């Protein structure tokens, strides 16, 4: 079957991983460049950094994570939050993100995608969405869910693949920051529409959740906290996985 990835989300501020974690193992247990090196040596296959840094000194705080980052750790990883414009995310794929990830920009301007695409590959190009139920239709929503923006997901998905992006990350806003599962019928939905690498994002509590999104269509899933306070051991979670017929890596 089709090779899947297990993706560690760390939201990060001002250089720190927001509400820490229970790694007693390591020196600084809310430092997101050890937390990041412990992922990828434990067997996480690739990592998510967004960024919720005050706007003055974002960019200075996003370029030296990304530095410090790239120079500790040997598995690809996606840096987003915030990203408007293309010099933006060149500076970071330059400074040693592997990817960047465009949310709010690119639905106010898909031809971003393409200008990203254009000289860093569509590979470089994530674009996330974030979607809900409304009506009994999914529907993108941006500025960190709190718009709707009256653009049904069949058609962003469409759209955004078209433009030239590489991978989707798909957050179901109905799921996100519950433990009751991923959206596996938003996961359905998306799956015939695009040729594109879909990330299960929002809802991840235990292990079963994981095989259940990989089901749906997922080639990779995310999570943040269910990692981060060891609710779910990552080698685990792989060993689970594997033994369930999921083309991971071990």
């Amino acid at each position: 079957s089709l090779a899947k990835r297990i993706i560690a989300a760390l939201d990060v501020k001002d250089g720190r991983v927001v509400k820490g974690t229970n790694f007693e193992n390591l020196r600084d247990s809310g430092d997101p460049v050890e937390l990041g090196k412990f992922y990828s040596e434990i067997g996480i296959d690739e990592l998510v950094f967004h960024d919720h840094t005050a706007s003055v000194e974002k960019r200075k705080t996003m370029l030296e994570l990304v530095e410090k980052v790239a120079e500790q750790i040997d598995i690809p990883f996606t840096v987003g939050g915030g990203i408007h414009d293309f010099e933006t995310a060149s500076e970071l794929i330059l400074r040693g993100a592997d990817k960047v990830s465009i949310n709010t920009a690119a639905v106010e301007n898909p031809s971003l995608i393409t200008q990203i695409a254009q000289t860093f590959g569509s590979q470089a190009v994530v674009v996330a969405i974030d979607a809900k139920r409304v009506d009994g239709e999914f529907m993108v929503f941006t500025y960190s869910g709190k718009k709707n923006t009256g653009i049904l997901l069949r058609d962003w998905v469409v759209e955004v693949e078209k433009r030239g992006a590489g991978e989707i990350l798909l957050t179901s806003i109905d799921r996100d920051g519950t433990k009751s599962g991923y959206d596996t019928e938003m996961i359905r939905f998306v799956r015939p529409l695009t040729t594109l690498p879909i990330i299960a994002s929002g809802g991840a509590g235990k292990m079963e959740h994981f095989l259940e999104a990989f089901l749906a269509g997922a080639d990779a899933a995310l999570a943040a906290s269910v990692f981060h306070f060891r609710e779910i051991d990552v080698r685990e979670l792989k060993e689970y996985l594997k033994k369930h017929g999921v083309n991971v890596r071990l």
